[PDB]
């Protein structure tokens, strides 16, 4: 092989292609590798001084609609204004921040592709910028026309280092052994691997020709074999950019040692994306048939959607089975059937996805304003009667995804309770005067996040009331007894409704 010969051999295979790039095609490939960050300068100059002042004083971490990267850029903003315990955010703070959110995003082509799963017409960004992305993406596709071919494809491996958290933030938090960081927690490793059979790249993978030693937080070391018709381009310093929309079969996942630290080897083979989409679609059919039976729904009913497009694809699929099983185990059968039938009556969905929730139609078709769209671990959208669950991310103070689902189902229970109460004036039961008063009293007795408003308080209480941990079910009865009773009352009220 030889690392250096391999490199020169691949470079030569693409030499005509490289020499052919215009300065425009060249600038585009660099824009793809290096996103154009927002200039913190311009940002602050566009604010009024009352907003400069307002921004400085906000508890940024107490936002439920901002990601970590976003929260961090705003603290770096907060401080540069200034160089010249967890109370719920105010109304005028939230409105301000929701709009500021739209002005601090990088122009990041690979990120736009990952967040949308390639559905780049999703109205989750400004239409002018949306077309820019599309122009760049179409141009890059056209550049990437030369396949790796029949000679090189089975004679080379390509490599990618990855952060575990890019696939699953929930497992990533505890994949490195806590008492020794050079070691992989064997139990977590078995779970990460058990349902990792295929993977989709909806963006342009940038891969190394020769394996590169891990940097900070790169415990995943992919080794990838291309197919002869995989299209790619040479990039300087020993790299290849691969075409978007490819499928990978996971051939082997192993713990391995490199320089006295432990790493996860992921061996993968490029296959046609369509082959993997067929597996996904088949599993969607399967899980709907299983759960239409269990719920006494017509067999052709479409209730569960796999909206799946990214690198941990197969786990998002297997995970939905578990999530729904825990849901079934910890919630009364009749409550489940009554509420789910209500959601089916409104064409609702359980959406399990690895794209960001603003790019889910059950959210965006009812939320025209981007400053009102939300990304998070989970969501209930009453206008479309759907529960949305984002696989890859980790919910704030959430053990697992099963608990997150139960919380969202809590929002659905609120919806249906208030509907039954007044079917002509459909409102949320937590908007009722009785519950409002309960909230002003007990509202601070459960989780910190339960303080936000009536709806979340209800959903947290509901979730805690159905925990597998008996201690938690009891802390609600003890610390929030009117809420406890109010909810069990809603539950009886729903279960006793007609057919
Ligand atoms: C605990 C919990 C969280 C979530 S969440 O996805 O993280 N989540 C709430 C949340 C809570 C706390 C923070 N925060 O930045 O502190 C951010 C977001 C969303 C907004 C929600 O309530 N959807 O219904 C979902 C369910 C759930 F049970
Ligand atoms: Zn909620």
């Amino acid at each position: 092989l030889s690392r250096y010969e391999k490199w020169e051999k691949i470079k030569q295979h693409y030499q005509h292609w490289s020499d052919s790039l215009s300065e425009e095609g060249r600038g585009l490939l660099k824009k793809l590798q290096i996103p154009i960050e927002p200039k913190k300068d311009d940002i602050i100059h566009s604010l009024s001084q009352e907003e400069k002042e307002l921004l400085k004083r906000i508890q940024i971490d107490s936002s439920d609609f901002l990601s970590t990267e976003e929260k961090e850029f705003l603290k770096k903003l907060q401080i540069d204004i200034r160089d010249s315990s967890s109370n719920p955010l105010s109304e005028k703070e939230k409105e301000f921040l929701k709009k500021l959110k739209l002005d601090i995003q990088p122009y990041d082509i690979n990120q736009r592709l990952q967040d949308t799963g390639g559905l780049i017409d999703s109205p989750s960004i400004n239409l002018d910028v949306r077309k820019q992305y599309k122009r760049d993406i179409q141009n890059i596709d056209a550049l990437l026309h030369q396949s790796i071919g029949s000679t090189l494809y089975n004679k080379i491996y390509l490599y990618e280092n990855m952060n575990i958290n890019n696939l699953t933030a929930t497992l990533g938090a505890d994949l490195v052994d806590s008492t020794d960081n050079t070691k992989i927690n064997r139990g977590i490793f078995n779970e990460f691997k058990k349902n990792f059979k295929y993977s989709i790249s909806s963006n342009y993978m940038i891969v190394d020709i020769n394996e590169r030693p891990a940097l900070d937080n790169e415990r995943l070391k992919w080794r990838i074999q291309l197919s002869p018709d995989t299209r790619a381009g040479y990039l300087e310093n020993g790299k290849l950019i691969l075409q978007r929309n490819i499928g990978l079969e996971i051939k082997d996942v192993q713990i391995i040692k490199q320089s006295e630290k432990e790493y996860i080897r992921i061996d993968a083979k490029v296959v046609p994306k369509s082959k993997i989409d067929t597996k996904i679609q088949e599993a969607q059919l399967n899980i709907n048939q299983e759960w239409n039976k269990a719920l006494g729904l017509p067999k052709y009913t479409k209730l569960i959607t796999f909206n799946v497009h990214n690198r941990y694809a197969s786990n998002i699929v297997e995970s939905a089975y578990l999530i729904l099983n825990e849901w079934k185990n910890n919630i009364q059968s009749d409550l489940i059937k009554k509420v789910t039938n209500y959601l089916v009556d409104g064409n609702g969905r359980f959406v399990f996805t690895d794209i960001t929730l603003p790019n889910i139609a059950e959210q965006y078709t009812h939320q025209d304003e981007i400053y009102e769209q939300v990304h998070s671990k989970g969501l209930y959208v009453p206008e479309s009667r759907s529960i949305l669950l984002h696989g890859p991310s980790k919910g704030v103070e959430l053990r697992n995804d099963s608990e997150g689902f139960i919380h969202e189902f809590g929002h659905a229970v609120d919806d249906y309770a208030g509907y039954l109460l007044d079917k002509n004036q459909s409102d949320l039961v937590t908007n009722s005067k009785k519950f409002i008063d309960i909230f002003k009293e007990e509202g601070s007795n459960l989780t910190s996040y339960g303080r936000t408003n009536e709806a979340e308080f209800f959903a947290e209480a509901f979730r805690l009331m159905h925990s597998t941990d008996h201690a938690e079910r009891l802390k609600v009865q003890k610390n929030a007894p009117k809420t406890f009773q109010f909810i069990n009352d809603q539950i009886k009220f729903i279960i006793n409704s007609l057919v």
